[PDB]
């Protein structure tokens, strides 16, 4: 679409129609390059609803987008969601953490009343992410903390609250799954592995 839309497919509504969901993240080169105000919103807007385990640039430049557009409640979304999802195969919960403080201060910078929205995401992403830390920091020593922070997660989703309204999303809910199985408590489990991967398949 858009590959076709840089030759010409003209603009405004290209757009309008690209925001959904999935896990794209060239929503964000022709907000860049179109240079109008909602389809930066909508491409910043659309990364949170993403779902990956790698490429946190998008920290930084949807930070860009927001100082360019002066809206830090969805870039403390985006903070939440990348870092609860960026720690998935980046083994460091440290960083997330921090990007959790980083979301707290843009909160505080922030100015609309989206940011009320985004505190209710905090208040149920924070609230795990001291006993997360307590099973990433002691992930390849505690199998049952994570177990049962990981089970907890998987059991306030199915309450009438959102993913965003019960914890933090199930990026590494799943991936730490999957990895104290294989790493704590057992890392000589190689059929454990094939469990792995076929809860990853």
């Amino acid at each position: 679409a858009a590959k076709k839309y840089t030759q010409a497919g003209d603009k405004v509504k290209a757009m309008k129609a690209l925001l959904r969901g999935g896990d794209a993240e060239k929503i964000i080169f022709f907000a860049g390059v179109s240079r109008q105000k909602d389809i930066y919103l909508m491409a910043a807007n659309y990364l949170q609803t993403l779902n990956w385990h790698s490429d946190p640039e998008l920290m930084k430049h949807i930070i860009s987008f927001y100082t360019k557009a002066a809206a830090w409640e969805s870039l403390a979304s985006f903070y939440e969601a990348c870092a609860q999802i960026e720690v998935d195969e980046y083994r460091d919960y440290e960083k997330a953490l921090q990007a959790m403080r980083e979301a707290a201060k843009y909160v505080a910078k922030s100015k609309n009343d989206d940011r009320d929205a985004r505190v209710g995401v905090i208040n149920d992403r924070i609230a795990v992410a001291e006993q997360f830390v307590a099973a990433r920091q002691l992930i390849g020593s505690n199998p049952q903390e994570a177990l049962r922070v990981c089970d907890e997660l998987l059991r306030a989703i199915p309450p009438n609250s959102q993913d965003l309204e019960a914890g933090i999303r199930i990026g590494d809910v799943y991936a730490l799954m999957v990895e104290y199985w294989y790493e704590a408590r057992n890392p000589n489990e190689a059929y454990k592995a094939i469990e792995a991967m076929r809860r990853r398949g």
